[PDB]
C-alpha cells in the first residue's frame, strides 16, 4: 500500500491515512484529504515552466497510522537507496516527526512537517536537518492563557494526553498561566490513548469531584478528544462541560459527530489559514474512475458515501457532502514548494547553463532551504526562522448550536495579542463562571492564608499602615505587620505651643 | 540480535548506538573511552566496560 512515481527528483510523504476509530478506519479529513493535495501540488510544479525545467517530480507517499513506531519502521524505506529520496515533505503528528527526524538525520536526508507543533522539535542540537510550516506550540498556550484570564477564569481543570505534544503543552500552559497570575489548576489528568473504562469513564469521574472548576483546558491528540467527548456523553452528559481545546481538537466536526451536545460553546484554537480555491475543483473532480493513483481512494469512497446497496455512478464530492477543507491544507503546499525552490536554487548555482541534471549533499540543500524566502502559491510569503519554524498566528473558533446546523465560526484573533467578540459567542449553561474564593487586596492592610492551594481566605490585618511593606504582617496600633517604624515622627514640646 | 557487542572507535559506537536506541537493542562497547557516551539522555542502551 504506497504510491511510486517515477522522476528525476523524487519527494517522500507520510500521512496518517488510517486512524484508530470507534489502522480501523480512514482518516477521511487529515489523511486522504492531504495526500490529494500534496499530489495536485507536485503536478501543479510540474508543468510550470518557470521553476524546475527539465526536473519532473515524482512521489514516495506512505501510511503511518498515528504511530510513531509503525511510521519508523516504514521510514527505512527512504534510507535504503529503490528510489532515492531527496526530501521528505510528509509529518502530522510531534510523536511521528520527532522519531522520522531521528532516523533521517544519520542518513542526512532533509524533512519538513507541515502538521507538528511541538516546541522539542525547535531544538537543532538534537534534529539538524527538520523544518517546519507552522509554529511551535508556546504561542499555543499564551493565547489559551490570555483567553482564561480575559474572561475572569481562575480555578480550571487540565487534561492531556501522553506523548511529546500533550506533555509539552500542558507544561508550557501550566508555566504560562502560573506567570499570569491567579489561574490555578484544580486537577491535572492525563490519558494513554487507550480506550478503556478504567481511565478515560475514571477522568471523566475525577473531573466530577471538583464542581468549582467548570472550565477544562486539553491538550489531547485528535484521537483521544473522541474517546473523551464519548465518555462525557455516556456518563451522565458529561461533569467537565466547558472545553478549551488546542488545535488538535481544531474545527473537526468528525469528534463531534452523534455527541454535539456535550461540546455545545466550546472555544477552540487554529493555525490562522487562508483557504486555497485552486485546490477545491481539483478534488470534487477526482472521480472512483479517473483517481486510479490512490490506493486507498476507493475505500474512502466507501466510507464517505456509506456504500458498496450498489453505488449509483452519479455521487460527487460537493457542497452536498460537505466538502469541508481541513485547516492544514495551506501548509502542505508551502512546504512542497519551499522545498522545490530550494532544489531549483540549488541546481541553478550548481550547474549554469544546464537545465538537466548528480549527487545531492543534504547539508548544503538545507543551508539553501533555510535561506529561500518567497510569495506563496497563492495567499501568503512563505519563510523559516532561525530555527525553522513559522510565525503564530491563531484564530478561535466557538462550536456554536444554531437551530438550523452545528457549525465552528470565527470569534477573534491572536498574533502577540489577542481579540475576541464576547456578544456573538453562546455559552453551554451565562458566563460559565470558575473561582474559588476572592482575591487578596490590600484591603485593612493586606493578608495571605493557607488552604487548598486553589483557595485563600484573605482576611484584615488589623492596625497601623505603611505603603508596600506586607510580608505575612511582619512586625518591626502595631498592625501586626509594623513597617512604619521607619518613617515616624518625632513631637517635642513647640516654642510657640499654648502651654510653653 | 538479543544485543550487540560494541565498537573500538568512539565515533563508530556513537552512531551505531544512535541508530540502535531507536529500535531498544542494548549495546556493550569493549574499547570506547569517548566522555560524549556518558550521557544518558541521547544513549539509553549503551553501556561500556
Ligand atoms: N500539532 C499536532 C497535530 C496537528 C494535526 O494533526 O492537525 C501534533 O503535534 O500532534
Ligand atoms: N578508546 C579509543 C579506542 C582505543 C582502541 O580501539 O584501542 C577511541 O575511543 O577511539
Amino acid at each position: 500500500h504506497s504510491i511510486r512515481v517515477d522522476g528525476d527528483i523524487i519527494l517522500g510523504g507520510l500521512f496518517p491515512v488510517h486512524a484508530k476509530g470507534e489502522c480501523g478506519e480512514l482518516k477521511k479529513e487529515k489523511g486522504i484529504h492531504r495526500l490529494e493535495a500534496m499530489l495536485y501540488a507536485i503536478d501543479q510544479i510540474n508543468k510550470d515552466p518557470d521553476l524546475l525545467s527539465n526536473i519532473t517530480l515524482g512521489v514516495r507517499i506512505l501510511d503511518t497510522c498515528s504511530r510513531d513506531t509503525y511510521a519508523l519502521e516504514q521510514s527505512l524505506t527512504f534510507v535504503q537507496a529503490p528510489d532515492k529520496i531527496s526530501g521528505v515533505i510528509g509529518a502530522a503528528a510531534s510523536s511521528v516527526s520527532i522519531m522520522v527526524a531521528n532516523i533521517l538525520r544519520l542518513f542526512k536526508i532533509p524533512q519538513i512537517s507541515y502538521a507538528s507543533t511541538a516546541p522539542e522539535l525547535s531544538d537543532n542540537t538534537r534534529y539538524d536537518f527538520f523544518s517546519r510550516v507552522v509554529p511551535p506550540d508556546s504561542y499555543q498556550a499564551q493565547a489559551m492563557v490570555d483567553i482564561v484570564t480575559a474572561l475572569g477564569w481562575n480555578y480550571v481543570s487540565t487534561l492531556a494526553s501522553e506523548g511529546n505534544y500533550g506533555e509539552s503543552g500542558v507544561e508550557a500552559f501550566t508555566q504560562i498561566s502560573r506567570e499570569i497570575g491567579g489561574v490555578s489548576i484544580a486537577q491535572s489528568q492525563k490519558i494513554p490513548r487507550e480506550p478503556r473504562p478504567g481511565e478515560f469513564e475514571k477522568i471523566i469521574k475525577r473531573l466530577l469531584e471538583t464542581p468549582n472548576a467548570r472550565a477544562v483546558i486539553m491538550f489531547a491528540n485528535e484521537d483521544d478528544i473522541r474517546r473523551i467527548l464519548e465518555a462525557a456523553k455516556k456518563l451522565n452528559q458529561s461533569g467537565h462541560f466547558l472545553w478549551i481545546g488546542s488545535d488538535s481538537w481544531g474545527s473537526k466536526i468528525a469528534p463531534v459527530y452523534q455527541q454535539e451536545e456535550i461540546a455545545e460553546g466550546a472555544v477552540t484554537i487554529l493555525p490562522k489559514r487562508a483557504s486555497i480555491d485552486g485546490f477545491d475543483r481539483y478534488f470534487r473532480s477526482r472521480t472512483l474512475a479517473n483517481n486510479r493513483r490512490n490506493v486507498w481512494f476507493a475505500e474512502f469512497w466507501e466510507e464517505n458515501f456509506g456504500c458498496k446497496k450498489k453505488c449509483t455512478g452519479l455521487e460527487r464530492i460537493a457542497r452536498d457532502s460537505s466538502y469541508e477543507q481541513e485547516g492544514k491544507v495551506q501548509f502542505v503546499i508551502d512546504a512542497v514548494y519551499s522545498m522545490a525552490y530550494a532544489l531549483h536554487n540549488m541546481h541553478k548555482d550548481l550547474c549554469p547553463g544546464y537545465i538537466g541534471l548528480s549527487t545531492i549533499d543534504g547539508k548544503e540543500l538545507l543551508g539553501y532551504i533555510r535561506a529561500v524566502n518567497f510569495n506563496g502559491s497563492a495567499g501568503t510569503p512563505v519563510t523559516f526562522n532561525e530555527n525553522g519554524d513559522a510565525p503564530g498566528r491563531y484564530d478561535i473558533f466557538q462550536y456554536q448550536i444554531t437551530n438550523k446546523s452545528t457549525e465552528y465560526k470565527v470569534i477573534g484573533h491572536w498574533t502577540n495579542q489577542l481579540h475576541l467578540k464576547v456578544e456573538d459567542m453562546q455559552w453551554a449553561h451565562t458566563h460559565p463562571a470558575s473561582v474559588c474564593s476572592l482575591p487578596c487586596k490590600p484591603g485593612e492592610r493586606k493578608k495571605t492564608v493557607k488552604g487548598v492551594p486553589c483557595c485563600w481566605h484573605c482576611e484584615r490585618c488589623e492596625g497601623y499602615n505603611y505603603q508596600v511593606d506586607e510580608l505575612s504582617c511582619e512586625l518591626c496600633r502595631p498592625n501586626m505587620n509594623r513597617t512604619g517604624c521607619q518613617l515616624i515622627p518625632i513631637i517635642k514640646l513647640e516654642w510657640h505651643s499654648p502651654w510653653a
